């Protein structure tokens, strides 16, 4: 599924990423569309034999398991086929298993990139949230 900017926000809202471990929602909002274009169905392999899974371009070698990743830890304990979906749920858990970590939202090579000190106001704009 792609996401509609609102539709995205709304969904991220009301599963309760607004402020997860101190990250507001135009934070969730800017590196979905940098990582994704908002889209669940996004995949991008990498040079290491690791790829990158849906909206939040989950990794392989670290949080899911695609069973092609070499020295791969699967630390969300999902397959990484479950973070393709139209439904958010799952990537969603994951993307809060992933923060938790020391590096925080830093996680995100786009986050550090598009959304880092930027002025996220307009990723929530016209939302009505
Ligand atoms: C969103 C995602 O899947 N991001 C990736 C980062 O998690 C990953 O960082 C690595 O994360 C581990 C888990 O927290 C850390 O123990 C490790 O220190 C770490 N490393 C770095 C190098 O910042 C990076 C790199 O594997 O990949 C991104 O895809």
């Amino acid at each position: 599924k792609v996401y509609d900017r609102c539709e995205l926000a709304r969904a991220l809202k009301a599963s309760g990423m607004d402020g997860y471990a101190g990250n507001s929602l135009p934070n969730w909002v800017c590196l979905s569309k940098w990582e994704s274009s908002y889209n669940t169905q996004a995949t991008n392999r990498n040079t290491d034999g690791s790829t990158d899974y849906g909206i939040f371009q989950i990794n392989s070698r670290y949080w899911c398991d695609d069973g092609r990743t070499p020295g791969a830890k699967n630390v969300c304990g999902i397959r990484c086929s479950q973070l393709l979906t139209d439904d958010l749920t799952v990537a969603i858990r994951c993307a809060k298993r992933v923060v938790l970590d020391p590096n925080g939202i830093g996680a995100w090579v786009a986050w550090r990139l598009h959304c880092q000190n930027q002025d996220l106001r307009s990723y929530v704009a016209g939302c009505g949230v």
